[PDB]
């Protein structure tokens, strides 16, 4: 839960690459998620009709929702762990309305790492992957604790 200053630097350095194309990264990540863990698609009434990766690729709505997710995640990561204010609304909606278990947040964490690895091999080597894994794990653990604080079992 305590990353080194160097680890946060590696996280924010590759995050800057994501920010050059937020929608493309977001669509790639959601498509990877739905492909790797298809049960997650069923949480989205707006996407559950999409039956193939190619259909997902053509979905402009999926690109927009990719921006929605990554915009929130980027703001969290930039806080370098001090993200209490940012997790409050996300925990509220994801625990009590969307009903997303923490395990699904683990699935999307794996998708994020997969997409970063594929799109940024030169800036996402072993050290950067380790750092991003720690940053996403911190996010998951803190949001799991916030679910519990709100009265819910993630
Ligand atoms: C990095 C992890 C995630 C982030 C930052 C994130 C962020 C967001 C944001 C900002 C919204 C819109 C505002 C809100 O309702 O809170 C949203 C909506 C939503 N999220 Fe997430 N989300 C994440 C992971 C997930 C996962 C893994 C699932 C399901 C597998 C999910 C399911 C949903 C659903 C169903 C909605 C509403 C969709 C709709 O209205 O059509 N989220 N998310």
């Amino acid at each position: 839960m305590v990353l080194s200053e160097g680890e946060w630097q590696l996280v924010l350095h590759v995050w800057a690459k994501v920010e050059a194309d937020v929608a493309g990264h977001g669509q790639d990540i959601l498509i990877r998620l739905f492909k790797s863990h298809p049960e997650t698609l069923e949480k989205f009434d707006r996407f559950k009709h999409l039956k193939t990766e190619a259909e997902m690729k053509a979905s402009e709505d999926l690109k927009k929702w990719g921006v929605t997710v990554l915009t929130a995640l980027g703001a969290i990561l930039k806080k370098k762990g001090h993200h209490e204010a940012e997790l409050k609304p996300l925990a509220q909606s994801h625990a009590t309305k969307h009903k997303i278990p923490i395990k699904y947040l683990e699935f999307i964490s794996e998708a994020i790492i997969h997409v970063l690895h594929s799109r940024h091999p030169g800036n996402f080597g072993a050290d950067a992957q380790g750092a991003m894994n720690k940053a996403l794990e911190l996010f998951r653990k803190d949001i799991a604790a916030k679910y519990k604080e709100l009265g819910y079992q993630g």
